[PDB]
């Protein structure tokens, strides 16, 4: 194996643009999970049994 | 293996731009989790059983 | 293995830009977790059973 | 005018790959110009009368 | 004018890769110009009358 | 004018990779100019009349 003048990009996030203007936003939350923002997760390896990799807005009442 | 003039990018986040202007935002939260901001997680390796890698807005009432 | 004039970037976050102008933001929080800011986590290795790697806005009532 | 999370690329050259293997190449040159290599020119502005912008393999016997 | 999380690239050259293996190359040159290598020129502004901007392999017998 | 978390790249050269292996190269040169190497020129402004900006392999017998 050999790379010459190359580029590898395993597991990335880029160029996320969010323009929000003139916004009203009310939220009442009891017990649950409210997610209103921007999220960006970048993982190469996530190993494991029962694992929860990159949860967002999660409610687990086991 | 050998890299010449190369670039490797395992597990990265870049170029996240969020423009917010003229914003009102009210939040009442009891017990739960409210997430309104910008998040960026970059991990190469996350190993383990039952592991929770990069949770965001998480409520676990086990 | 050998790298010549190379660049490796395992597990990084860069170029996170957040412009916020003219913002009102009220938050009442009882018991839970409110997360309104910008977060950036960069880990190469996170090993362990039941581990919680890079939690953000977390409520655990086990 | 305003750019948000943008990219401008006025006048560029990129991703020029030339693989040459097992090559014999003889050149005799008298008076003239022999050009056998790879060239990449990138200019934003070249102004002027009679100007010669980015000549390659040029012979001028005025 | 205003740029937010932007990128401008007026007049650039990048990612020029030339792999040459097992090459014989003879050159006899009398008076003229022989150009066998890799060249990369990057100029933003070149102003002037009669100017020669980025010549490569040039013979001028005026 | 105002830049926030930005990048400007007026007049640059980058990521020039030249791998040469097992090469024989003979050159006889009388009077003229032989150019066999790698060249990279980066100028922002070159002003002037009759100017020669970034010549490479030049012979001028005026």
């Amino acid at each position: 194996v050999l790379y010459v003048g190359s580029k590898t990009k395993e597991g990335v996030v880029h160029d996320v643009t969010t323009v929000a203007e003139k916004t009203k936003e009310q939220v009442t939350n009891v017990g649950g999970a409210v997610v209103t923002g921007v999220t960006a997760v970048a993982q190469k390896t996530v190993e494991g049994a029962g694992s929860i990799a990159a949860a967002t807005g999660f409610v687990k009442k086991d």
